[PDB]
């Protein structure tokens, strides 16, 4: 057939604030998300010249993604699910703490 433009954009409202415009599938889930978040940032740099150099690890082993007191974990049950769409709004949590890591001030 004819394949034009499919998937959605996926913002994440870091948790500081600016958020990043992810892609995924129609039919993607958490587990995706979090690829793409990286494939967002991974694949710029390898375009842009540059070598990875964040700790997705503990990020992901640190922070969720929260959407509206939905709490994306779950990897095996699709966004769709989660009541998350095309053209959504979703930011990071971070686990039960206490205090947190400022930034300015």
């Amino acid at each position: 057939g004819s394949s034009g433009s499919s998937g959605m954009t996926v913002r994440v409202c870091k948790m500081d604030g600016e958020v990043m415009p992810v892609v995924v599938v129609q039919n993607a889930t958490v587990l995706d998300l979090k690829k793409a978040i990286q494939r967002y940032v991974q694949l710029k740099q390898e375009r842009e010249g540059g070598v990875q150099h964040i700790s997705w690890s503990y990020v992901w082993r640190t922070y969720h993604l929260t959407s509206a007191g939905e709490k994306l974990t779950e990897d095996r049950k699709k966004l769709r699910d989660y009541g998350i769409r095309n053209r959504d709004e979703v930011s990071f949590i971070k686990k039960l703490g206490q205090k947190s890591g400022p930034s300015s001030g």
